[PDB]
């Protein structure tokens, strides 16, 4: 009823919607992985009469909810969708969204990297991402590869109109206490991936992780924090 969504106000098998700002919702969904439940979030961004999306919603099943909250919801179509980094959370439901008609998009690296472990495989390479520090515009989106972090091929995403800077798994929620997920990190480079996230985007009004609640540029340097302790 207006608070952020966590799974325990998901039902089963469902996708809920957010509203960040005009014309951006996230989207956030469940998912059971090595016996336990985590939530996960992507973006949505409205580009004219389409619809951007950024990550499925981690599953076959969660992507196709997705995109009937979205035709509940909003009721333009989705047309592209970029997937941030190789792992199930940010592609597990690309082959849904094919079968959709979405045209799907990722890194050459992210594309590599979910083939080697059979994952689901956008269709579309991103080139111009590929030196940290690289950014190229994508509809009503800025990409921007900030270096390795918690995987080689993370990507963030930037919505200008409305200065909402969606940092995927990258990033981590302020109430996090350690660094998440940290199979194919780079915890080493990890804060100066984010270093380079906070200098390309000073004004971010909004900041979305991969999973959990949003904030402010709070949750920049939080990242960077918890990334270190874990290190260490
Ligand atoms: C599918 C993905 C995955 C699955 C389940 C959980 C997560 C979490 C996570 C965990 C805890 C917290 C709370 S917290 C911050 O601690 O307070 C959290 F917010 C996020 C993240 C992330 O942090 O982004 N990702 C997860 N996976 C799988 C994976 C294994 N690898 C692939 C392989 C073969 N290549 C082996 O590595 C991954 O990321
Ligand atoms: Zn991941
Ligand atoms: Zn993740």
């Amino acid at each position: 009823s207006g608070e952020y969504p966590t799974v325990n106000e998901i039902p089963v098998g469902e996708v809920r919607l957010y509203q960040i700002a005009d014309g951006v919702w996230s989207h956030i969904a469940t998912q059971s992985f090595d016996g336990a439940v985590y939530p996960s979030n992507g973006l949505i961004v409205r580009d004219g009469d389409e619809l951007l999306l950024i990550d499925t919603a981690w599953g076959a099943k969660n992507t196709a909810a997705l995109l009937a909250e979205i035709e509940k919801q909003i009721g333009l179509p989705v047309t592209r969708a970029v997937s941030t980094h190789f792992h199930d959370d940010r592609v597990g439901g690309v082959d849904v969204l094919r079968a959709a008609g979405v045209a799907t998009y990722a890194s050459p690296s992210t594309r590599r990297l979910a083939e080697a472990e059979g994952n689901e495989i956008p269709t579309h390479s991103l080139e111009g991402l590929s030196s940290s520090g690289d950014a190229v515009r994508f509809g009503p989106v800025e990409l921007f590869y900030p270096g390795a972090a918690h995987s080689t091929d993370n990507l963030v995403v930037y919505v200008p109109s409305a200065n909402v800077l969606y940092g995927g798994c990258a990033v981590h929620e302020l109430s996090s206490t350690s660094a998440g997920n940290v199979a194919d990190a780079d915890l080493a480079e990890w804060p100066t991936s984010v270093e380079r996230i906070q200098k390309h985007y000073p004004e971010a009004e909004v900041v979305i992780p991969g999973h959990g609640l949003p904030g402010g540029l709070d949750l920049l340097q939080h990242t960077a924090n918890v990334v270190k302790a874990h290190k260490n």
